[PDB]
């Protein structure tokens, strides 16, 4: 029983690192942050910025929701990001996972008082 803002947090924070440093980055985050314990989760993002950052985002640039909602932001700044994404040879339970290390705009959407992230919409 995770809050939404919580749940942002542990799937899509990654402040230690300033990048992904190598290619098993995503296999090593997928599994330490849970996501990979019943099902492999196909696509996550991971940002490399403070959470205060990130956090900062909802009261940025207002745009659309891919599903049309108008609660997300844009960021302002590009960000370090990484995507992870199931390769082909990912099957449960062994999951596999193709790092893809970006500086990006983040879109994500907020909700709550206080008003934090509880979706990742895109980056651009
Ligand atoms: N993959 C994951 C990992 C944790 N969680 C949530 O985070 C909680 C753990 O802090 C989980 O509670 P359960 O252990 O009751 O499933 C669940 O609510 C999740 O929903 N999906
Ligand atoms: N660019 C993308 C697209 C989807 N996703 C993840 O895939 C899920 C469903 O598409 C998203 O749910 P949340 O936005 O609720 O975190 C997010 O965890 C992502 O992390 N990065
Ligand atoms: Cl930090
Ligand atoms: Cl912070
Ligand atoms: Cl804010
Ligand atoms: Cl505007
Ligand atoms: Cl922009
Ligand atoms: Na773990
Ligand atoms: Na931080």
């Amino acid at each position: 029983k995770e809050t939404a803002a919580a749940k942002f947090e542990r799937q899509h924070m990654d402040s230690s690192t300033s990048a992904a440093s190598s290619s098993n980055y995503c296999n090593q985050m997928m599994k330490s942050r849970n996501l990979t314990k019943d099902r492999c989760k196909p696509v996550n993002t991971f940002v490399h910025e403070s959470l205060a950052d990130v956090q900062a985002v909802c009261s940025q640039k207002n745009v659309a929701c891919k599903n049309g909602q108008t609660n997300c932001y844009q960021s302002y700044s590009t960000m370090s990001i990484t995507d992870c994404r199931e390769t082909g040879s990912s099957k449960y339970p062994n999951c596999a996972y193709k790092t893809t290390q970006a500086n990006k705009h983040i879109i994500v959407a907020c909700e709550g008082n206080p008003y934090v992230p509880v979706h990742f919409d895109a980056s651009v």
